[PDB]
């Protein structure tokens, strides 16, 4: 049988997080801690909910310290905050960052022996669930706001961990790209094509059934549409990304993904590169290296990518699918190879041994071996 | 914005009943009423559930008083079973009957000053989440599992009454072929062209947008695909049934239906007509009426109802659908006129203001007059 973990209540559209103040006085909750980081309190965005909730006398406290990539440090002193702060609920405001704080302070609140952080990895043994997260993207994006996953990084082990626990699921998400118009068009094509990653990889997961085939295809064609006018300032577009990008969380959070994740994690614990522009730079040489274990559904994503597939045949209409990936990260100006985001060859040996290990790795249509991976990061390497 | 209440947790597949005692142990509950009726104790499907249960030692008592049609006399008889009984939880095994009985339950037992039961009726303004549902459909189906709506007839009254609350929503849904293989193939068809009622009617709704277009029209494709091989006996059909029925949940319980469920609801509270079976009558008679304020959808239907639609202009395919639907009716024996199954001529002037007054009305596509609905009874009713 196949479980799918959704949120029992999200909100969809322009003024979404307009709903936030009404769903908090019906759940009877005191206090919120805000979970976020300084760029969307500088950049005024975390001030949209907090007018909102001051309008409507609702309690909150901050803690605005998520760094990209989050840390062990950063969940320790979020935690430490909530703690203190007398909330009995968190709103995550941001990218993916906030947001695995978030479920990571939220668990750990409610399941105070895993305050050191680390025992959390993989199918966390959680008795309680959550502190309950009201959850709010930024970025369009990771799906945070519905995914049961979450990754912190330990800076001492050089590797970013997945923690995996429906506990862990946000009560309501708000899915408003108000909050996401201001996204740089660099940072909106970075998470875009995250999104579409997330979409490919669920769409081709060895767990892959009826049900996420389904939202995943419907993804790929919704971000493959709107990215690049999303990216040139469109504000239907933009939207359209909002939603897209959650569609694809529906999928991947209760199926899996593959190899491009498996692979981008080593980058982020070792560099810091930013997962969405590791994902887009990964994403066409390992759907490359996927093709002959996908059945048609290359020839699906071609189509809703729109090429054109009539009577193109299987082995052309693969090719037709990594080419208009390729063709989207060149339109959307995400850099083509690892050396120009400061990733080093002499690295490729144990960041490939890290994505072999990775859990991510494990939905990945074909079965890769440490030789495989070493040839792939040599190949998204330079020309 | 657009809202959507989903199913936190929900398996899928045959054996999907297998997770319910892992689901209860991790909930921490004491003690379980099942809500069903007399027939699935009968024939064994009950014990399915109560045979796992036993064997993981949870305790469990049961009501299976439910009757199609679910009265406030019933609610309040399983009502009074679930106060006596000391249980901290519901597990709703059967169709639309006992699930919306369930939800009932859920509410009074956690909201006492509805316990009048009529009270309830429309946006049931309830400070508390019902006790919580473990959702066990058996037909293919009402969707009842992931839907916020519940209706219960008013004897006294004469009228099934809609009562909307997101406090209702099930914890879990297990969805389980295995549940439903035991329908009769006459209750398969009623219950099959009553999914596909929700999803057609889902897909034309007042409300519907871009996520309820895509569950819809996937839930028509499946549906369509599965019924006629479900009602011949077929394993695999019976599964894509479970399947399709409850993706169209998703979609209409988030922004309505329309006219059908509207027609069909008086024909339940007059008669006590089985709900399918009346949706499955009225479904091609309104889709004709409805035909002009659907865009191009009567032709996305047309398709994955497997009408070659390739070089076929939109009013054609608007009728071919239409056709489509009457085709599927014969096929699997659901009778052509409301004469057939004991409607009375003299009462359709009263059924149709019923029908007007039905707030499943609002979502109709097209505004529907007294006389319009009046000549739409007329025409489902006799050759
Ligand atoms: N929880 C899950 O299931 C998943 C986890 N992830 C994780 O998510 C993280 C990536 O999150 P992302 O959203 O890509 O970025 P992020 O949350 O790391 O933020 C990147 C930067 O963009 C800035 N930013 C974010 N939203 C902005 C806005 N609206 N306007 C201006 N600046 C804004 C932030 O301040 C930050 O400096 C990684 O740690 C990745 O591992 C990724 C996918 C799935
Ligand atoms: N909750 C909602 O949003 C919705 C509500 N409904 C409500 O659902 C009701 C109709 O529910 P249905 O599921 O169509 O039927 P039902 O639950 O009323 O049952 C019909 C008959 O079939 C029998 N049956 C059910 N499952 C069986 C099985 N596996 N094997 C043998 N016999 C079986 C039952 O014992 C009963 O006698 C109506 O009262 C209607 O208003 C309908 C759709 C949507
Ligand atoms: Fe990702
Ligand atoms: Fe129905």
């Amino acid at each position: 049988a196949n479980r799918m973990i959704l949120n029992e209540t999200a909100w969809f559209g322009r003024g979404a997080v307009g709903a936030l103040t009404d769903e908090v006085k019906r759940r009877g909750y005191q206090k919120a801690l805000i979970v976020t980081d300084k760029t969307l309190v500088q950049c005024g965005v975390v001030a949209k909910v907090t007018d909102k909730m001051d309008a409507a006398g609702l309690a909150w406290a901050i803690y605005d310290g998520v760094v990209p990539n989050p840390t062990i440090t950063v969940v320790k002193e979020g935690l430490g905050v909530f703690q203190n702060s007398g909330a009995d609920y968190l709103i995550a405001i941001g990218g993916g960052s906030p947001q695995d704080t978030c479920k990571a302070i939220g668990i750990i609140s409610n399941n105070p022996e895993f305050a050191d952080v680390r025992s959390l990895e993989g199918l966390s043994p959680t008795n309680k669930p959550s502190v309950p997260i009201l959850a709010i993207p930024t970025t369009a994006g990771t799906a945070a706001e519905v995914t049961i996953g979450y990754v912190i990084t330990d800076e001492e082990k050089r590797r970013k961990f997945v923690c995996v626990d429906p506990h862990d699921i946000p009560q309501v998400a708000f899915i408003d790209a108000d909050m996401m118009d201001g996204m740089p068009p660099a940072l909106k094509a970075a998470t875009g094509v995250d999104a579409l990653t997330h979409a490919i990889e669920g769409y081709i997961t060895r767990g892959a059934w009826a049900l996420t085939d389904a939202l995943h295809i419907k993804a790929i064609e919704i971000i493959a549409g709107a990215l690049r006018g999303s990216v040139a300032g469109d504000k239907d577009a933009g939207e359209e990304m909002a939603l897209g990008q959650y569609v694809a969380g529906m999928g991947f959070s209760n199926v899996g993904v593959g190899l491009v994740h498996g692979m981008a994690h080593p980058l982020g614990a070792f560099y810091n590169t930013p997962h969405g522009v590791a994902n887009a730079i990964l994403l066409p040489h390992v759907m490359r290296y996927n093709a002959d274990f996908t059945g048609e559904k290359y020839r699906d994503i071609a189509r809703v990518m729109g090429v054109k597939v009539e009577g193109m045949g299987l082995e052309e209409a693969r090719n037709a699918a990594v080419e208009a990936v390729f063709a989207l990260n060149r339109d959307v100006g995400i850099p083509p190879h690892l050396r120009d985001v400061g990733v080093r060859k002499e690295d490729i040996p144990a960041l490939a041994q890290a994505a072999l290990d990775d859990v991510c790795t494990g939905g990945n249509p074909r079965e890769a071996t440490l030789e495989d991976i070493v040839e792939l990061y040599h190949t998204a390497w330079t020309s």
